[PDB]
């Protein structure tokens, strides 16, 4: 099932969250960068190896393995980054660990790798419905020695971080000879780079997300870059957000778990704690229904998580495409209701600063948007049941 | 069936609302928009002033009020739905919550001192007004729980505890405050007149919702009440009436909320339209992808039903009175606030990422509702409620 | 509201049904046709004129009146027949009264009136998605003097009625200089016609609804009839069968509503009669909260019923078309939770002969089909409502 | 993970239901037609009993039972997941209920002469038995109200009392009964072994669902048992143990009939598919309708989650024993009968008219999954076990 050394490394991260992580959730609760805790809580994790258990050819560790983790990290707000298992930032070093000439990763995935910088992931366009790729309109064309860039971006998630020194872009490299799905390219952008404008931050139910900070419109305003600043080939754009996108789908459902079972602590305690027309919440029935229902609801989330993960061992993230697909749509859904009971459990606290559970709520809203919108998976699934529903039949 | 002057005072509203108050949100919202999270900014700005004065002037004022407006609750329902396609309108009209409820307790409630002092000048928008109720360290969903004590020396009463929600007490304006607290007796709870200023009174905190802290109403207060003397003629109607007087208000109370969630409704869905015809996906727009187009006509449907549900209720209180239509209050109550809140989320999830952004109304429109499923009662407690009148009207039957 | 005439009959409804229907309930519930008591019933209520009050033309009631009428009808199984109003009689006489030639009403529609043969309506084909009323390919073809039919019919209710002795037949009318959407007709084919041949029953959930009886399979070979038994008009069929299906549509709406409010008096009867957990199951706070949406919903669909209804006395139910649409999606998928609640609350009785709504549940089930699926009614309102929302921004 | 035997066992029965069960479910189904609602046919056509044969000649039999089949508990959740793909395969495997759970019951806690005398004849498929536990004048998802007497007198016991629901009975086959009743005794109830020809037992009706009468496993019946006496040695493990004993064998009960719901509904989701590409409405194909499109793929979600928490549930009671598992147990009998019901429900809105008809399995399939809400126990009753079960477990990390 998980692996001796996924055994051991949980175990270690479990420790050091209850140890370490968790009592300074106080404080770090309680300007885009992080406190000096979470550098030294950082370190603290460098030294005991609980450092990129996400990356399976640096950490050693299946996804079945690293499911269990990222569900222990999904319990709190700042918990994946000491462990340097943060979003954008895992994905962003997928694509470069995977697709990156080795220059690029001698400049690139060495620092992230190291904690040193950071990155952003840019593809959402705010003038065009950005959930079909094939509408991106950025534009990206060819002078001989570099590329120029010109075009709009948003959501950019992490480009507040005085840290974060690049930017991976997927632009519209217009070409005769190749088809409408050979039309985009990913490239490598230095945040410093003459034309780059970082124009303004974007809330979530007015939250500004400052601690990850935060979310942006980046214009591009005829950016000059290195053509071997391309990634992998031109015309490989939707391939290569393809081969990010799966484990970042994935990775923000392992987190959810946690995050649910944090929700209906938060649910249970609670409702022990109030008492209401002379019971205690628990008693009246129908919020004890609530606890049931998220109990069942989580154990089916996290063995879908699994099963997506397990498949992703033995078939790589794109032959897993139809279980990565399934999690993403449930997950989020299924968690946003528990922790929307559990706010209802809370009363008016429950939408207050006093609890995480408002905060929890946004997070999972968004990630029914996020790595893309439900009902766009929804379809994709569709599809391919609709065609292993026909290979059964031949 | 409306009224006569019913329906020419809605005319009227629409053609204040398309005219001044709309081309005004713009700019209003822009003002809301910098004062968000405002540690210090808790009013309005002069188009504000400019816009209720406007509305004195050709009488749209105070118009919930039946025995000023000379309006039926069926009547206000329509005018009130209206209001609430914008979050400054029921303001200009005076017709804003808290200090509506405010107001009708005092008119139904308040002694000839007590209205002359404190009704007359919120009938004229010079002052405003907050409700304290809620207690942060008891369920206050049963309101017996309340442990806020009041106690009564010859000439005064004595007043200590904590309250929390206190909606509008940041506003400067917020002079006076009503609050509901035990009066231990046998064989246990008042209302009592608290002026903002009196010593003893101190303001804590403001209390976010999703990290909104509503600065433009603002905004949301725990209040301290640490040894305040008021006069015994502060007292409301008398010792004991407490849940009375709450029930006497928040039956208004909270029909106002549903008739302006109809028409907050009606704004989701022009929005979810408008934008599903401009975003081309997939080779379609998205009104194309059949999904969507659902999601349209559920919103229909639900409006449609919460609407009927609404005027229902309104005219159970114009041939009943506010207590006789408790039922159909309380079906309202439970109805309006999740049904949209499931109508404005479908349109964020249409709107994309800017959905949740503040480039359209949708994510604060979203946090109105789902407070709406606590404030003046939680659902499930109406429910239980409805369970128990048709359990009686069951029986009467058989 | 109601007008005065409507208020007077209603009463006399109540008055019939408290003292002589729902009396016989017992026995008429303990063979396509009915038994004697339905035929004493009918003439006691046609000498007090408690007959055909869904017809303004001859009732002089508005729809407003009826619906409140037809909602306590809903309340028994049998009650509709009893005062001559059940379908699919009801959409049939109306097709001829607002179509029907003079001989066509002479011969037909009063018979009808009169109940002395009932009548089926044939739309649905087997072989074809006969949602799209498009894909229809009965065959009508012309002669001189007479009119050919050739095709599949099936869901026919009432053909198993001896005194079903007439047809109303939707068919193609195959002609190459009209357009796409006039290529259909109705014509009037007597059941005793050489080629008609009944040919199987059809069982919803393993009933086969005897007592209306029932749903058949009925097909044309070859059947000759007068051209003269052309409805209207050749290409006329679509605006006939919408002429028909709005009154259709909205008459098993109201009657559901009746449905409703007698399968909450049974969950409350139950709820109260029985102790588990050393409580009345009212107590059990889940079952209390299924009493009250129940509640809440009968209240939205009898007020969106009512509206419909007036909306039809003002505009003609071709104008009141979106206010239709909105009840026939609505009420039936609401009443069946509210059926299925209540068979819940009667445990293993209430899937049972011992209780009616396991047919209760049948019936609600079914007409999230019949008269047009769910599916096919919300597309017609957003398709409506975008035409709407585009008009207020001329 | 799968144990050798079971992904061998597992293949057997593939190649079993391809080759031999499915060619046969047309003319089983003919007679399953024909005999329903049938005064006076409760049993099988000659190919089951051929078909039964056969898959004793292969080993494949009595499969469900770990202590014969050598199969663990996860092992038998594939194979049982296969059987519900067809509503006479439990039956050619000797795996149908409630057949299986009475097996189990006399397995674990019957005397060497109780299982020489049914569990042996059982074994082999020569006799059939029904379990008696519910009762219509008391609510019997509480078990503590159930008033059937048993009363003692030195070499035996008189019974008396009304029992419903009783599945088989109908079935010639049927000699044998497992009954609960009430042993009054200080300081409450009792499972007894009652042969179907004891005088005072009366077989009084069936009973339908939706107007279904079952004769295939036929059928529901209503049993009265109007002074039954039996030898002393017919009581199972002894005096006061009902309540025991009921959870032992439903433990499996439940499981087995979510295993087999699977099934059921991945052949409702192929119909679905099947039916959504033979259709064309309004110019497409009805997959190309999003609405239908994203009923397939919510169908797909829904199996895959009940399958792997069925598979969690038998990897617990392999592990833990099923009084051990009681938890997850509860969890998939809440989880499976309804999220199968909803997908059955779509499947059958799909077919159009036809997915109420008896042209498809879909109308029998939505019953099946309607009846599972509530036999074995209600969900809302296993929703309060799992509370409690959480509320301890939550109370105990802390
Ligand atoms: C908190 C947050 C962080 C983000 N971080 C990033 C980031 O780091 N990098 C980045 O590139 N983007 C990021 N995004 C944005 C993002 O991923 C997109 O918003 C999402 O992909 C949808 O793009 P869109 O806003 O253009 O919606 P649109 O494309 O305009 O579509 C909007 C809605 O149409 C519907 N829809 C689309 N197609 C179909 C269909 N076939 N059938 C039925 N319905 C359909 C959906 O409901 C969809 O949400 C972030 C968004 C949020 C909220
Ligand atoms: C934006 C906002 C503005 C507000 N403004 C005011 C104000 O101006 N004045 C004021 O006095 N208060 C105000 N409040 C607060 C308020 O009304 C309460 O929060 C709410 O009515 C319940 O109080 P509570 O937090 O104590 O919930 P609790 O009493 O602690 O109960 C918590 C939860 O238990 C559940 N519950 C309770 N009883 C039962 C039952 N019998 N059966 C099943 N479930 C049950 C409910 O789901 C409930 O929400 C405001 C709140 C918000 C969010
Ligand atoms: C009890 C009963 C009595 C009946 N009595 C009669 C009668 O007297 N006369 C008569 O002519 N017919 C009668 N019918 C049948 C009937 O009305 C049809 O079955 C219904 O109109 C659908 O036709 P169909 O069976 O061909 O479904 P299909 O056309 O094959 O379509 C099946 C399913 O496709 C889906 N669908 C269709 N279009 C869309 C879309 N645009 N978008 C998304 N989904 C879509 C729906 O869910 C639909 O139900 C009766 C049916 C029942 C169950
Ligand atoms: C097809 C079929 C086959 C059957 N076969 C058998 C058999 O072989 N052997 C046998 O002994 N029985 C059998 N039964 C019947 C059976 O199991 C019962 O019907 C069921 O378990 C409950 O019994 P009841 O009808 O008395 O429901 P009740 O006990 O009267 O309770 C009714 C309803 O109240 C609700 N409820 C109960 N407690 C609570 C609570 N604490 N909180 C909230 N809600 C509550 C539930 O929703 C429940 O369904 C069968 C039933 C069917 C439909």
């Amino acid at each position: 099932v998980q692996t001796r050394k996924g055994q051991e490394v949980l175990i270690k991260v479990k420790h050091f969250m209850k140890q370490h992580i968790l009592p300074a959730e106080k404080e770090v609760t309680e300007k885009w960068g992080k406190p000096l805790v979470i550098d030294k809580l950082k370190e603290m994790a460098k030294v005991e190896g609980l450092w990129n258990l996400f990356l399976p050819a640096v950490s050693g560790l299946s996804h079945v393995d690293y499911a269990l983790i990222a569900e222990e990290t999904g319990k709190c707000f700042f918990a994946p980054d000491v462990f340097n298992c943060q979003a954008p930032d895992t994905g962003n070093m997928e694509v470069l660990h995977l697709y990156g000439s080795e220059e690029q990763k001698k400049q690139w995935l060495e620092p992230l790798l190291q904690g040193n910088i950071t990155s952003c992931f840019c593809m959402t366009e705010p003038d065009v419905a950005s959930s079909d790729a094939t509408n991106i309109e950025c534009s990206i064309q060819r002078d001989e020695d570099s590329y120029v860039i010109n075009g709009k971006k948003w959501w950019s998630s992490g480009a507040g971080n005085p840290k974060c020194k690049i930017a991976i872009v997927l632009g519209r490299t217009q070409n005769t000879s190749l088809s409408r799905h050979k039309q985009h390219s990913m490239i490598l952008v230095p945040m410093n780079t003459p034309g780059v404008k970082i124009i303004r931050p974007l809330s979530v139910f007015g939250y500004t997300d400052n601690f990850h900070g935060g979310h942006f419109e980046i214009h591009f305003n005829q950016v000059r870059v290195p053509a071997t600043n391309l990634i992998l080939g031109e015309g490989r754009g939707f391939e290569i957000s393809q081969g990010r996108l799966g484990p970042g789908r994935i990775h923000h459902c392992m987190r959810t778990v946690g995050l649910a079972e944090r929700a209906l602590q938060i649910m249970c305690e609670r409702a022990t704690q109030r008492i209401a027309f002379k019971k205690k919440l628990y008693a009246h029935e129908v919020v004890a229904h609530w606890i049931a229902e998220s109990r069942i609801a989580i154990e089916k989330i996290r063995l879908l998580t699994l099963k997506a993960a397990h498949s992703m061992d033995t078939l790589g993230s794109a032959g897993a495409k139809k279980e990565i697909a399934m999690i993403k749509v449930a997950a989020p859904r299924a968690v946003s209701k528990i922790v929307d009971w559990a706010i209802q459990v809370c009363g008016g606290a429950g939408v207050s600063q006093d609890y995480p559970l408002a905060n929890m709520y946004a997070i999972t809203r968004v990630l029914r948007l996020a790595d893309g919108p439900d009902e766009v998976h929804l379809s994709a699934i569709a599809t391919m049941e609709l065609r292993d529903q026909a290979k059964r039949l031949t």
